[PDB]
């Protein structure tokens, strides 16, 4: 279940991202503002737990959310621009790490790192600003899925229809959180308009 | 116009700062991360402006929050713990400052300190934890609605009926959005359960 | 007691907030940054204390800062660009406020919003970004004095001749930490090169 | 060259991080305010470079860090906690990253991902909480070296005596800059009192 947030903030931090001629710093902030963003829009039906508390005027209970039942998973690199927005929101979850990169020419994901906490009965927030062909999200989740999560959820700033497709057909049960769809990708796999490359734009420097 | 936010991560962080036995450093991060989540909600109809920019692939027009139409107004002191949070979602924003206070014998407010940019055809948004006589926020309003702003938005953690009614029955045209409506006012004008004095739980020393 | 911190990462934030076509967003961001260092640097003699804590091992003891004895003292509204940062250095200090505002005629300041924490035998450190004539400086401390603090520190990005030597002349005992001690004042009392109309730089509209 | 720094409140950050008892939000916070302060020490030897700019009264020349020059590497996942201090101080910098891990039988560390930006000629400052045997850094450094970088800076909160040796040994154009210099590493390669499982303390769930 794909899920494009309509949110006009989103849709600014998004198309803000889009600026070529910022500076990192500018990039930076942006998209860690919108992941902040996405992760609350993500969670909105999370359930609640009941506990005691201590107030101003004595004991009394209300509900709160298990932060450490949360587990965040940004890839590397770009995954890393959404981290700490996402952990605004949820600020004791956990946090796993994957270390991937797609193989330009023939377009595959491969996993060259992999350090992630106890998965199992948690919810999982993958964290990469693009979805393109889905090849990286796809060798993500199958890492994932492995360590049998309670549930997995992803969130991106922009998504090509066609990672999409492939995406919810093999992974029906992941839910997909997109801050703007995104018309096609071209014949190198990048998505447009998109943002071209991300990962040297946020932390390298980028060719375009 | 009054809305209450029913998201789970608000209720979250308004009860978060709810726990008395909290470190000062706890609340103004939690105040900070539950203040970009109000005004998020706040600006969610907000209007976009389209605007041309080059992109990776070159000259594009996206639709654009002109970020400096907006005005933050926190209410000294309480009104500060959002400041950061609202000015992560508009990073360009106006800034003005009202130094307010309550008289706790007669329950009415002064203002001692104002320092607004022009509000003329802005849209602003008042910041402030607790709303609770609604003293405060109709003193604030007074002065502010003179330099005839095109929207007055307010946000706040909590707010009584009691504060409501007033407020809307004296400024209907502005649109007061809280985290959660408490239950009422007590026999000093704090609310109930409400968060006691966050003023000097937020930068002093409680007496609860 | 004037000190000139001589780091060249003060300087480059100092520089940084000098660039007039820069966006109030990154004005912000590089005072936040700068008021970090500025208290870090103002604090470089601070004393410690031993306390027993639970480590991975068992319990030890080390030497812990108390926090809560130190008082930041933003002066409204251009010393609240440093609060931030200040806060980073000691989260859990107390946080006082001065709405203080300079009579752009006479050059003399006055008090309009007062509201400080206990400051008895604390250590306050005044945050405000330009030390000009010395006018609103000089009103603060003699607003803060009376309640007896163990001591007071003040921390400014730049500061004119004129106005460090009429505070060392009357306050002896005040520590003053300034990024940069520039060339003079103008006749209107502003700093030269200084950082022009701050204030309405960093929250409202500069008009240079 | 080893550098130890005695800040006060650098000392207090690294011992609050020994607090055991401590939350993950609290520990993450207090690593970035030190890796902030680590940073801040080590590149207070840095040149600045003048540059003509546009001031409130008209063009001015005044120094300025290239920060694009700069290049922050954490090691995964540790390092990941200075990183966000660490771009406070120079917001512009360029980011590298090392996947990396060491092995609990042998004390030898691998490097699994590496995607690092053109470091030829720039100023590298590898981020790494602790430096225990000194395998991880040694490493990183002969990945790091082969780029000819202008100058190599390394901070890290704590450092085991050995660890220091062997890396000055190695690598004396090296700058190291420590926290605070512990008593030893243990049988199973463990700092003491060090930090503990840093790694999972921050992201994951520690065993003590």
């Amino acid at each position: 279940m794909i899920v494009e947030l309509s949110h006009p903030l989103i849709k600014h931090k998004v198309n803000t991202a889009r600026i070529q001629d910022t500076s990192a710093e500018k990039l930076r902030k942006t998209l860690k503002e919108l992941g902040f963003m996405l992760v609350y829009e993500a969670l909105k039906d999370i359930l609640l737990e009941e506990k005691e508390v201590r107030t101003w005027i004595g004991n009394k209970r209300f509900n709160y959310l298990n932060e450490e039942e949360i587990v965040f998973v940004p890839i590397l690199r770009a995954g890393l621009s959404f981290l700490e927005g996402a952990l605004q929101v949820v600020p004791n979850a956990k946090v796993g790490f994957l270390g991937i990169k797609r193989n330009e020419e023939t377009l595959e994901s491969h996993i060259y790192y992999s350090r992630l906490p106890e998965l199992k009965g948690k919810i999982v927030v993958i964290l990469d600003p693009m979805l393109a062909t889905g090849g990286t999200l796809e060798v993500a989740l199958r890492e994932i899925l492995k360590h049998s999560p309670l549930k997995v959820k992803s969130v991106h700033a922009i998504a090509a229809p066609e990672g999409l497709k492939r995406i919810e057909e093999k992974f029906k049960e992941v839910e997909i959180f997109v801050g703007n769809v995104d018309e096609r990708l071209n014949d190198k796999g990048y998505i447009i308009p998109g943002l071209g490359d991300i990962g040297d734009r946020l932390y390298a420097v980028s060719v375009y």
